[PDB]
This record gives structure tokens, sequence and C-alpha cells, in this order.
């Protein structure tokens, strides 16, 4: 069970909300698409409070309360306002830009975070979820760097409001279409920026889109060679087109065409 919290309880922790950086002194972290994460603290152990909907507030609740795994957040308790166990090496997202002069992932230690992702997938896809919602920022690190799924607010049915990330969402998913199956393209995209070291979407790029280079590659006009995180020592072209391949197969079209959670956990096991 998740403790029983009050405002007042997780008001004092955040130091009544401060909104500053840690880098300079403050308890300010960033946002989190649907609401702000303060750093906070519960007796020596730091701890994420998100202050933000109401349903969205509900589903993490509910969906947390179900889903307790290695490579999925831990929600602690609530009160609007979210507290889990602080994951101190932050997103992905941030990390694959190395924000704040963080140094980058090694390409050992991207395949562990990919894999982890994977299982994290697999786990809610297992317990008949849709995530919905899945992307570098969505993918925290913690003190080993484990990759961790978060933001469950938004877990084939059709729906008459479209919700997630543009630059990361399924064509069908774009179509207001609900299925398991977006979650894998969502996951292909995360592929994507693993390797290059590039954001889903930069408006001051050619191509704009991440997943425009996935054609440039397939009409041979380039390579996954070409794209490589230039800021690894340590990748190999093997490892890489056996993950370029799995991003590939994951970014399909044609939902039916894509492999199941299960397949590619399967295939970025063979891959190390
Ligand atoms: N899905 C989420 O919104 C993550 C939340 C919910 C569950 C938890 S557990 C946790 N632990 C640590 N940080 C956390 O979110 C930080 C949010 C700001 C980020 N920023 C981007 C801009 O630049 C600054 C960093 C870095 C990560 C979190 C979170």
């Amino acid at each position: 069970r998740f403790h029983s919290f009050s405002f007042y309880e997780l008001k004092n922790v955040t130091n009544n909300f401060d909104e500053r950086p840690i880098s300079v002194g403050g308890n300010k972290m960033g946002e989190g698409g649907f609401g702000v994460v303060y750093k906070g603290y519960v007796n020596n152990t730091t701890v994420a409070v998100k202050k933000l909907l109401k349903q969205q507030f509900d589903q993490e609740i509910k969906v947390m309360a179900k889903c307790q795994h290695e490579n999925l957040v831990e929600l602690l308790g609530f009160s609007l306002c979210l507290v889990y166990v602080y994951m101190p090496n932050g997103s992905l997202l941030d990390r694959l830009s190395c924000l704040d002069g963080t140094p980058p992932l090694s390409w050992h230690m991207r395949c562990k975070i990919a894999q982890g992702a994977a299982n994290g997938i697999n786990f809610l896809h297992e317990n008949h979820h849709i995530h919905r919602d899945i992307k570098s920022a969505n993918i925290l690190l913690d003190e080993a760097f484990t990759a961790k799924i978060s933001d469950f607010g938004l877990a084939t049915v059709m729906t008459s409001r479209i919700v997630g990330t543009t630059a990361y969402m399924a064509p069908e998913a774009l179509r207001g279409e609900i299925t398991p199956k977006s979650d894998i393209y969502s996951f292909g995209v995360v592929l994507l920026e693993i390797i290059t070291g590039l954001p889903a979407v930069d408006e001051h790029r050619e191509p704009q889109l991440l997943l425009d280079i996935k054609e440039e590659i397939e009409d041979e006009e380039k390579t996954i060679e070409d794209y490589i995180d230039k800021k690894m020592n340590d990748a190999d072209s093997t490892s890489v087109e056996a993950m370029y391949s799995v991003a590939s197969q994951c970014l399909h079209e044609k939902k039916n065409k894509r492999p199941d959670i299960k397949k590619v956990q399967q295939l970025l096991q063979e891959m190390t």
C-alpha cells in the first residue's frame, strides 16, 4: 500500500515548494509533462514529489498499485502530489544530451538501459496495460543506471482525445487507435535516440524528425554508421546494427508487422 500523505506533510519536504535549480541551491528539478518534479526528503530518504488531470492522478495510483517491477519507478505515496523513490540520474533524455555536464553514456551502458526498458514494457503488457507515452523523458535512471519506466497517467479500441508525444507516436495512435503495438513503435524511436544520441524532434535540424533517418537508411541515402552517437568510444558495428535492426522492426507503419515486446526483449538479449 501507499502511505496516506497530506499536502502539509509534503510542502515542508520541498522547502515550501522552492522553484530554484539544485546547481545553485534550490528544490526544483524541472517539469514532467503534467507537473513539476521537486526533490524531497522522508527521513534521510530522497523522494521525487510530482506537483501537478484528476483522472490522470487517479490512473497513476491504480497502475502503480498493480505493477511492481525492477524496471518501473516506485510510488511511495500521494496527497495534487505524487511521491516516488528519487531517480538520481534523471531521465535518459537528459543523459543522452549530457545535460548539466554529465559525461556521455557508453555503448555498454546504453545496451543495459535498452534491455531494462524492454523488461519494463514487457511487465506492463504481461499485466494487460498499454503505457501510451513511451519516450526517453519517461525512462528514468537509478544509482546503478537501471532503466525505470514512469508516467502511467495515460495507461484495439478508439478514443476521442489523442494523447502522447507526436514525435514518438505510432501512425494509428495519432489516428486515435489504442493498441500495445503503439508502445512498440514508441520504443523503436527511443532505440534510435540511444544509437544516435539525438532527440526524436529538433525544430532547428534537417531532418526535424529522427524517425525520418530510418527512411534515409532504408532508401540507401545513408547508413546507420553515419548517425551513431560520436560521443561514444566503445560502440561496435555488430551490436549497433543489431539494435538498429530491432528499431527498424519496431518502426513498421503496419502495426501487425511490428514485433511483440517479448520478441523485442529476446532480440536485445541476443544482441549481448
Ligand atoms: N516522468 C516524469 O516526469 C518523471 C517523474 C515521475 C516519476 C519520477 S521518479 C523521479 N526521480 C527523479 N526525477 C524525476 O523526474 C525528473 C523530472 C525533470 C527532468 N528534467 C528535465 C529538464 O531538465 C532537468 C531534468 C529529470 C527527471 C522523477 C520522476
